[PDB]
């Protein structure tokens, strides 16, 4: 209502139910909006973001609708620290679940988590916007066990210098040059599959981040996880060609994902 601009949540209209944990950026809440719509409330830490510019971002941000997207309600913005309110994802983050050894994945639900992440991507190239933090840390779970894409773009808002740069989802270009882009996504994509299928190792476990560079500037790269098939194996490795032309689009791996489910169904 009056007072409040379409990105703009009253936080009066906020209800704190729990408390999920601490980000990067402070504390998280589940909570309810107008007693009964489920949120996730993000309190932003004083000076851990570029607030304007991520406000006039905001505004873009609620536009991506897609169903596989955590999608971004709206900001509290005219109080010390800012909110940012979005969906909520009841089972958490997508690396913590493939590291809980209980759930006994079949390969079918990991192949599902890799889709659900798929045609997230597959919508923000159709819209010309890249991701560039995609890694299964940044993806959520809800109740169902949807896999969705959270935080796209976010980075560009961060205002530590340390960003604890995510080199281990990074192409050559990226380290060597800072040349990001579709590929950059397609790449990182391709890590998450690999951190899917291993039950969420972390990529290069052996390797410090310097050892990792080298390795990639050499042309080497991630193995088979003993959960991937041989055709998943070439659909992840497919990602990481030299030549960032040379990598596929995300609704080319779409439809690579695809055959797989049908033919491994
Ligand atoms: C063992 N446990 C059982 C119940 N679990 C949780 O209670 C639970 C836990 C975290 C998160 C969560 C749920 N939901 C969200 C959301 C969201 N939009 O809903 C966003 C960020 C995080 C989030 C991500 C990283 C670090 C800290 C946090 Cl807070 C979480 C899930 C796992």
């Amino acid at each position: 209502g009056l007072g409040y601009g379409s990105w703009e949540i009253d936080p009066k209209d906020l209800t704190f139910l729990k408390e999920l944990g601490t980000g990067q950026f402070g504390v998280v809440k589940y909570g309810k909006w107008r007693g009964q719509y489920d949120v996730a409330i993000k309190m932003i830490k004083e000076g851990s973001m570029s607030e304007d510019e991520f406000i006039e971002e905001a505004k873009v941000m609620m536009n991506l609708s897609h169903e596989k997207l955590v999608q971004l309600y709206g900001v509290c913005t005219k109080q010390r620290p800012i909110f940012i309110i979005t969906e909520y994802m009841a089972n958490g983050c997508l690396l913590n679940y493939l590291r809980e050894m209980r759930h006994r994945f079949q390969t079918q639900q990991l192949l599902e988590m890799c889709k659900d992440v798929c045609e997230a991507m597959e919508y923000l190239e159709s819209k010309q916007f890249l991701h560039r933090d995609l890694a299964a840390r940044n993806c959520l779970v809800n109740d169902q066990g949807v896999v969705k894409v959270s935080d796209f773009g976010l980075s560009r808002y961060v205002l530590d210098d340390e960003y604890k740069f995510p080199v281990r989802w990074s192409p050559p270009e990226v380290l060597m040059y800072s040349k990001f882009s579709s590929k950059s996504d397609i790449w990182a994509f391709g890590v998450l599959m690999w951190e899917i299928y291993s039950l969420g190792k972390m990529p290069y476990e052996r390797f410090t981040n310097s050892e990792t560079a080298e390795h990639i500037a050499q042309g080497l790269r991630l193995y088979r996880p003993h959960l991937a098939s041989e055709k998943v194996y070439t659909i992840m490795y497919s990602c990481w060609h030299e030549k960032a032309d040379e990598r596929p689009t995300f609704k080319i791996l779409l439809s690579n994902i695809l055959d797989v489910m049908d033919e491994e169904s």
